[PDB]
């Protein structure tokens, strides 16, 4: 797939709001992912022991990681589809080191869309949500094509 430039604008216009608080959004997103789909927390060897949302909220390691995730994703969105170099090292670690199935990337995509919708209703109407979803689907499709070259297609 290919997004039009107006779709990328909608995506980078909300993203600019997210970047006002990268650590807070990181936290929200990862917590929404873990509560919705608890099985995903098992993949994290540092975080696994967390039992409640109160524990998640107070974890400095969860917050540090959320910043790591959003910073990497942001650098990929800002590429506007020309992200092949940024996707290589990411596809290699998630496919052969962490072992993250495509299904899980769909779950965090859902958590990103949930949080933006709650925090940014004015900049995340139906068109901008459709453009964010298209941008994350492009991301998943290109990662999945890389997982298969790497021998994982998980
Ligand atoms: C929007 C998609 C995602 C982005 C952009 C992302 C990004 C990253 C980055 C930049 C790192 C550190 C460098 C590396 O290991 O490659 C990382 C590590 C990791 N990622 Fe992801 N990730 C995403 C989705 C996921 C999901 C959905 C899971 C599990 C459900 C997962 C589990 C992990 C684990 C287990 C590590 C290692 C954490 C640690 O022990 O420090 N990732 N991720």
């Amino acid at each position: 797939m290919v997004l039009s430039e107006g779709e990328w604008q909608l995506v980078l216009h909300v993203w600019a709001k997210v970047e006002a608080d990268v650590a807070g959004h990181g936290q929200d997103i990862l917590i929404r992912l873990f509560k919705s789909h608890p099985e995903t927390l098992e993949k994290f060897d540092r975080l696994k022991h967390l039992k409640t949302e109160a524990e998640m909220k107070a974890s400095e390691d969860l917050k540090k990681h959320g910043v790591t995730v959003l910073t990497a994703l942001g650098a990929i969105l800002k590429k506007k589809g020309h992200h092949e170099a940024e996707l290589k090292p990411l596809a290699q670690s998630h496919a052969t080191k962490h072992k993250i199935p495509i299904k899980y990337l769909e779950f965090i995509s859902e958590a990103i869309i949930h949080v933006l919708h709650s925090r940014h209703p004015g900049n995340f109407g139906a068109d901008a949500q459709g453009a964010m979803n298209k941008a994350l689907e492009l991301f998943r499709k290109d990662i999945a094509a890389k997982y298969k070259e790497l021998g994982y297609q998980g």
